[PDB]
């Protein structure tokens, strides 16, 4: 099999609870959609409440390369680490040779006004697909970061 | 500045000692050649014997996308933890806006006739050209892993 992750790192200067308050709030999935239209078209709560158990039906925006589409669940939101873990369950890149495919956030404290948004994507690929590890790029989900940082920010202001 | 890394894991079984004697060898850039012609068009020794401080120069095969052409260091070639981080030092990702770009290869023990191959992509990007961080894929260097683990399993 194939094991691989992407991560990437942004820095932020804001301090580590402001941005996980928001990556760990169950208002995520309409952020997603409201804040980076080029990238989430509809996301449904298919069942749960936002915290671990919750699951999704995720639809990317037209045009945007498959998978589009997926079910996936919050299976970790560990407030003690700032750490969340959500796993596809459903379609997506299970149905392109994908055993295993999970999105982990993590925000790292930096210092009291600065932190690290640590974005992982982590999958186990069947050998007969491996060439769908090109599909997996070290800038995914960056552009979230990036959405979640400037909500933050710009509400300060 | 971005900050990234991908990296894929290769289960092997061979020992750990046989598969880090080949990726750590001044043999490699050769076999690179001789193995992978699809991606590796022409490696060129420029300095040094293989250790650290060696200076390669390397084109990939045409129609490989770019960046097709660069200068790579061997900056530690650690055989205690078997590590060899190879690091690009003219052309190559530093055109495209990677301040710093990397390969670390470490070939971890799990018993004594198995191991696994690491292979890492590790860089600084800056932000002007952010975008650029999905030209690197977690599927980069697992050819090379397949080259390789096919050479010394088959020699055996």
């Amino acid at each position: 099999m194939v094991i691989g992750r992407v991560v990437n790192e942004m820095e932020v200067g804001v301090p580590a609870d402001d941005i996980w308050a928001v990556y760990s709030s169950p208002e995520l999935p309409r952020l997603f959609v409201q804040l980076m239209p080029n990238v989430y078209k509809k996301i449904d709560i298919l069942q749960g409440d936002g915290t671990v158990g919750t699951v999704l039906h995720i639809e990317l925006a037209d045009g945007i390369p498959e998978p589009r589409t997926w079910k996936e669940k919050f299976i970790k939101i560990d407030h003690q680490h700032r750490e969340k873990v959500v796993r596809q369950i459903e379609g997506g890149f299970l149905d392109m040779g994908f055993r295993v495919f999970d999105v982990i956030f993590k925000i790292i404290e930096k210092d009291a006004c600065s932190c690290i948004i640590r974005s992982t994507t982590a999958f186990e690929l069947d050998e007969k697909f491996e060439n769908n590890a090109n599909l997996i790029t070290a800038g995914n989900l960056w552009g979230a970061a990036k959405a979640i940082s400037n909500y933050v920010i710009q509400n300060k202001s």
